[PDB]
């Protein structure tokens, strides 16, 4: 069994002076990037916790407002940030130097994806798009359209596809894209705020009602659902669900994590043919859960955290701090 992580073991890295947004963990697991609604990027050691490269707010490069999604690609060459201003940025992971800046969403950048194996990218936005773009040519190749509303997030694997979250549209759709094919799969969940790929026919979500679904690539409706998955407040008959903020899964494996503002990361294993959730352990950890990363090991999970949730201001949780959390799963 994995042994559940106590506080005593989970390292908070701090320097973000605002809530953390996003975060990527750098293939080779040495490097961790985040972002927050400070506008700035920082690179840490996850070996030492110290901070490797700082990329500040912003003629130096960086980002004007707010970054809400960033990829790494698998060769760990290129991060990618995506912001409030329409911008995709596009970094030397290693040295974090600015390559290049990808215009053509008509609002704010909300998801970010590489294709495993490859400098393809694939992202999407406020604007309802989803455009794919080639980063070792520094190339904008197509626009893809579906989605009725702003578009929450993105994830891809090695198949030359991408599954986005539809938010209040309420759908997940699947993006096959030189089939010219769209699969539009209906969640009947509220707002479909997070989703991650587990393998490339099975996929995970989150939604503001606060369920949590396993999806196959090919079947219309999920193949599991778990409601309330981190329970609930309120009055006898009244109960608000705490919302699903990020969601995570190790690829390849049954291992799934979930995310919300309830006060603990929450682990759960999937059973055979992904048909049930079932609790593995719940992570104390206060505040906003608002990105979740495996570590490509499996050995440790990345949690980003703010004391406000990262598309807004409508909530904040005091007690928090804006911080990356090392999380061991020995």
């Amino acid at each position: 069994e994995i042994q559940a992580p106590a506080s005593a073991d989970i390292r908070v890295l701090r320097g973000h002076q605002l809530s953390i947004t996003c975060l990527v963990v750098t293939p080779d697991d040495s490097a961790i990037f985040s972002a927050a609604k400070d506008c700035s990027i920082i690179k840490w050691s996850v070996e030492s916790g110290r901070k490797l490269h700082v990329i500040p707010r912003a003629k130096p490069p960086g980002h004007s407002s707010h970054v809400l999604c960033m990829a790494i690609s698998s060769d760990g060459k290129y991060l990618a940030s995506g912001d409030r201003s329409k911008l995709i940025l596009i970094w030397e992971a290693q040295s974090c130097q600015h390559l290049y800046t990808f215009t053509g969403h008509r609002d704010a950048v909300s998801g970010l994806a590489f294709r495993r194996g490859t400098h393809q990218l694939y992202s999407t936005s406020h604007d309802r798009s989803v455009k794919v773009w080639n980063v070792a040519e520094n190339s904008y190749v197509e626009t893809l359209f579906g989605h009725q509303d702003a578009v929450a997030a993105l994830d891809a694997l090695s198949r030359e596809c991408c599954v986005t979250a539809g938010g209040r549209d309420g759908t997940v759709r699947v993006w096959k894209i030189p089939e010219e094919s769209q699969l539009v799969f209906y969640g009947h969940q509220g707002s479909i705020d997070c989703i991650h790929l587990i393998n490339e026919e099975h996929m995970v979500s989150g939604a503001d009602d606060g369920s949590v679904a396993l999806w196959g690539l090919s079947k219309k409706r999920p193949l599991a659902l778990q409601r309330e998955a981190h329970g609930l407040r309120g009055e006898p008959g009244l109960e608000q669900p705490f919302w699903i903020s990020s969601v995570a899964a190790l690829l390849n494996t049954d291992l799934v994590a979930t995310g919300s503002h309830s006060s603990c990361v929450r682990l759960w294993q999937c059973g055979e043919g992904f048909r049930q959730l079932d609790l593995l352990c719940d992570i104390p950890l206060v505040g906003f859960i608002n990105s979740l990363k495996f570590s490509s090991s499996g050995d440790f999970l990345v949690a980003g955290v703010g004391q406000e949730h990262r598309l807004g201001r409508w909530w904040r949780i005091k007690e928090a701090r804006n911080s990356v959390c090392i999380i061991p799963l020995r």
